[PDB]
């Protein structure tokens, strides 16, 4: 089914759970089908990237797997495997320079996520949002759907500025920036909750009000990486809602994405795994 092929495998981390649960997805299954798995991670480093995605160009496989990353900086390197004539497959990265982008449904998710947020403040407060991403495709949809919902109620306001969630030491810096707001926003209705478009800073904002004692304020995330997930479903911990996907099917879709394009099959422009909203009472 791969038996004689070789894929390439470009991911810009592995460095938390929902990255290494797909990047090892995508290998398992080249290897499960009989192929072989060129596989290349860049540490979060976009220089890296870039060289490691040189390096699949030059060793000629029969396809290549993007995973993640800034689109601007990926873009002409993108369009040189289309020049170099090797498939292109993404996992996340929706762009129109690939065959296939495997994903979650992150227009869904994003607004869903975002009822969520509005329904739990009853229609009215302010949210603290991180929007340190959105180069990355699918924390721009998530963004933008929160946005537009948001539009609908006059009462539920983003306070000024957008904090920057950032890699690496995302957990403390979403902490600290958060201890910060608080310290700003002492009084007791002006934030009511925290946004960001992955569960990571999420783990962190968390920890803070909850040494801050306010049980007043909620969070929200996505991706469903366990620490979050169990603190949702902790009552007495102020984490209120995730967008819990699956990595792992993400990863597995990719793959048989390239060995059905190989095979002369059709493919369709984009495969969606199932996500769940998990909130504190569901």
């Amino acid at each position: 089914s791969l038996e004689g092929k070789t894929i390439g495998i470009t991911a810009i981390g592995t460095d938390h759970d929902w990255d290494l649960k797909a990047y090892q997805a995508q290998i398992a299954e080249i290897e499960r089908l009989g192929g072989t798995a060129i596989a290349l991670d860049a540490g979060r480093n976009d220089q890296t990237q870039v060289s490691q995605i040189q390096t699949l160009i030059a060793q000629k496989p029969d396809a290549i797997i993007e995973q993640l990353g800034n689109l601007d900086v990926l873009n002409p390197w993108l369009q040189k495997i289309n020049d170099a004539g090797i498939p292109l497959f993404t996992v996340d990265t929706a762009t129109p320079h690939a065959i296939n982008n495997t994903t979650s449904n992150n227009y869904s998710i994003g607004a869903e996520l975002a009822l969520q947020m509005v329904a739990d403040l009853g229609g009215k407060g302010n949210v603290l949002v991180f929007n340190g991403f959105y180069s990355v495709p699918v924390c721009k949809i998530r963004y933008d759907q929160m946005k537009y919902v948001l539009e609908a109620f006059p009462d539920v306001k983003i306070i000024e500025p957008e904090l920057r969630d950032v890699i690496p030491n995302t957990i403390q810096s979403a902490y600290s920036n958060v201890t910060d707001m608080l310290t700003k926003y002492p009084n007791e209705g002006d934030v009511g909750a925290i946004w960001a478009c992955w569960d990571v800073p999420m783990i962190g904002a968390t920890q803070a009000l909850q040494a801050a004692g306010r049980t007043d304020i909620r969070t929200y995330g996505v991706d469903g990486s366990p620490e979050f997930v169990e603190m949702v479903a902790d009552p007495e911990s102020p984490a209120g809602a995730v967008a819990a996907q699956q990595p792992s099917e993400i990863g597995k879709l990719a793959v048989q994405n390239v060995a059905r394009h190989l095979a002369g099959q059709e493919v369709k422009p984009f495969t969606f795994a199932p996500a769940v909203l998990i909130t504190k009472e569901n």
